[PDB]
Order: structure tokens, then sequence, then C-alpha cells
């Protein structure tokens, strides 16, 4: 809508007024800015407080950058003249909170940061509270877009990140090319990726964002030259709801890793490339998925490249699993989903480990093969 369009230009104008991004990269330091988005979370705000309050000697030109940071609140007074007609429209906006005699602004769901050169609003309940999100961040799609050669994307290359969510993938591909698709089904990451599409100055002209089926845009007739997706790829055990944005399809959760990986051929250009991440399941000498590719080497001529960052026994996620499930679907601490999960990993997925993997896929590749990068 207009009004909130505006507000978006007016918060976008302060963020660049009181340089909000370096701030941010200098608080996370470059050694950290693109490992994870759980920088600052409810275990560092206490810390990011005292920076403000001690090395940026509390100045109230930062004093609405905290509350859009880690939810402190400001008093409404304190806050300087252009700042405080801004407060008042987030406020009304439904992205900061005003308490309940009016005196201060503080956190609402929403938490700024910053990622690959972009600054992004988040579910701020992903790294606050611990209350289920509503649109997943982690550092698998900060994982993704590291591995992108960006010298090699020219302006008019088509690109779409499926699965878009809060927007980071498309908008980090929209610094490079003019021609971005993303896409989404749930109003709320569709509500926020059109939110972070204005805060970073783009609209429609270089940056289109659809409300569309993951398999009706991979079905379509458009071709693109880069394609981008973390699917929701989670598997959770038969009978368990988990989230839009986190359970994947299929008996092992990888069925959108499937229906992605089977449609390449057909949506890439010739020497297009995509970028998928996600959490693969496997024995001691890899993830299991990585044996289906080999059917899109020998019969596609690709190069496949996947990327293992981060390896756990997957009797570490039992714990992990189960809580999100306890607390996605309100089930009480008597229901033994601990048992279901370890069956479920054993009998079905035949997970004794879990590898974060990047992949990178090619068609028309000059040097077809799969390659496994692991430490
Ligand atoms: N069938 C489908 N088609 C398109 N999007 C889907 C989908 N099923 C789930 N989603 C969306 O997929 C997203 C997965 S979370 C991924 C968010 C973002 N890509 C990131 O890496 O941070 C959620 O926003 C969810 O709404
Ligand atoms: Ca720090």
């Amino acid at each position: 809508t207009p009004p909130l369009a505006t507000t978006i230009d007016r918060l976008r104008d302060y963020l660049d007024r009181v340089g909000f991004q370096q701030i941010y990269k200098y608080i996370v330091a470059v050694n950290h800015y693109a490992v994870t988005p759980a920088l600052i979370t409810r275990n560092t705000a206490a810390s990011v407080h005292h920076f403000f309050d001690s090395r940026l000697g509390g100045r109230a030109e930062f004093a609405l950058l905290q509350c859009l940071m880690t939810g402190r609140p400001a008093e409404h007074a304190a806050l300087p003249d252009k700042d405080r007609a801004l407060a008042d429209a987030l406020v009304t906006a439904g992205l900061l909170r005003a308490s309940p005699d009016g005196r201060e602004v503080s956190g609402a769901d929403r938490q700024l940061i910053s990622a690959f050169g972009v600054d992004l609003l988040i579910d701020r309940r992903i790294h606050f509270g611990g209350e289920v999100h509503e649109v997943y961040i982690g550092p698998d799609s900060y994982w993704m877009l590291y591995y992108i050669n960006a010298s090699g994307i020219a302006r008019t290359h088509r690109a779409v990140d499926l699965c878009t969510g809060s927007g980071i993938a498309a908008l980090y591909l929209s610094l490079f090319t003019d021609h971005v698709l993303a896409t989404d089904i749930g109003d709320v990451p569709l509500a926020l990726v059109e939110i972070n599409r204005r805060l970073n100055r783009r609209d429609a002209g270089t940056m289109e964002i659809r409300r569309e089926n993951l398999n009706d845009t991979l079905d379509g007739r458009e071709r693109f030259d880069l394609l981008t997706c973390a699917p929701p790829f989670v598997a959770f055990p038969p009978g368990y709801s988990g989230t839009l944005y986190s359970q994947g399809t299929g008996v092992d959760g990888l069925g959108y890793m499937r229906d992605i990986v089977g449609r390449l051929p057909e949506v890439l250009n010739p020497g297009g490339s995509a970028y998928l991440v996600a959490d693969l399941c496997g024995d001691a000498h890899g993830p299991h998925f990585l044996g289906e590719l080999e059917s899109m080497v020998t019969g596609h001529g690709m190069r496949i490249e996947a990327f293992i960052d981060h390896v756990l026994p997957a009797s570490a996620q039992v714990g992990p699993i189960s809580d999100f499930l306890r607390h996605a679907a309100g089930l009480p601490a008597d229901t033994d989903i601990a048992a279901d999960v370890q069956a479920f990993q054993r009998e079905t997925l035949r997970a004794d480990y879990y590898y974060l993997t990047t992949i990178r896929l090619q068609t028309a590749a000059q040097n077809p093969g799969l390659r496994m990068l692991r430490r």
C-alpha cells in the first residue's frame, strides 16, 4: 500500500542516515557476517546494548535503530524529531510496538539484520523469545549464497529464487542482475519480501514477486540462467505436522529437492546453474541424496558439486527436531516424540548423520561429473 511504501522509504532513509549496515557489519565482524544470521540473538543482545551504550556513547540517533535490531525500548520523547515521526509510522504499520502509556517504542515481531550487503527484516521470533516463528532464515540460506560466482552474472541474466521467504536470496541476486523472480506461497513471507524489496530501493521494474507453487514455476515455459532455492526439506515422522517453511515433501523430506533437480535441464538455459541447500541424511560416507544425482550427470551431462559444510550425528538432531514438533503443534511434555524421531531416522531415513550441503548444478557442462567436497 502507498502509506506502507512511504514508511519503508523513510525507514531506508533512516538506515542510510545513521549507517546501519556498517554498524551491523562492525558488530558481527567479517569472520561472522556471512556465517549465520543468528549473531544478534537473545543471548548476545545485552552485549549489543553495551556496545551502543559505551562504545557509541548512547547517541539518540541510534535509539530507533536498536528498537529494530534487538527490540530495546526507546523513550518516545528521546527520539530525534525526524526519527520520531518515522517511529510513529512504524508503530502504525505494526513493525514496532508502543508501550501501553505511549511513552516508549520497542520491538514487534520483526528484527533488522544485514547480510550480503542487503538490509533485511526477518521474523524476530527465530532469535528472540523462542516462540515458533512464521518465516525461516538460517545459516543454510547464507551458505547457499556464499558459493554463487557473482562475477559471472550479467545484467540481462534471468534469475529466479524459489521459496524466497524473507527474500534474502532474491535480493542478493538483484545486486547483480536486473531480472529477478522471487516466489512463495505463504502470506507472511510474501508480505515480508515485498517490504524487503522496497527496503533495498527495488520494485517490480527489476524484481517480480509472485505467489506461486514451486512445481508450477518449474513446469512453466520460463527459462532462467540462474536459479537458487532453499526449499522446505526437514523430514518429520509420519503423523506429525510441521510448518509451511520447514516440512519437506516425500517420504524422506526431500521431495522438493527431487522436483527441482529433475526439471533443471528444462528450466535452465544451456550453461545455466542452480544453487540449492538442504540438510541431507546419510551414512558415514555421505548424504544419500547425492547417489540420486548420478542420473543427472549421466543422463544430462551436468556437473554437480556438493559442498558439505556441517556434519552432525543423527542423535544430535533428535532433541531439536522433537522440540520443534512439540512447540509447532502445542503438544504436551509427556509425548514420546524423541522415540518417534529416532525410529524414523533409523528405519525410513537410514540417517546415521546429517550433512548440511550446498549443491551447485550446471547444465551442458564441459567437465560433467559429480564432486563431493568434505573436510
Ligand atoms: N510449494 C511451495 N512453493 C513455493 N514456496 C513454498 C512452497 N512450500 C513452502 N514454501 C515456502 O518456502 C520457504 C522455505 S524457508 C526458505 C526461505 C529462504 N529461501 C531462506 O533461505 O532463508 C517458506 O517461505 C515457505 O513459505
Ligand atoms: Ca560481536
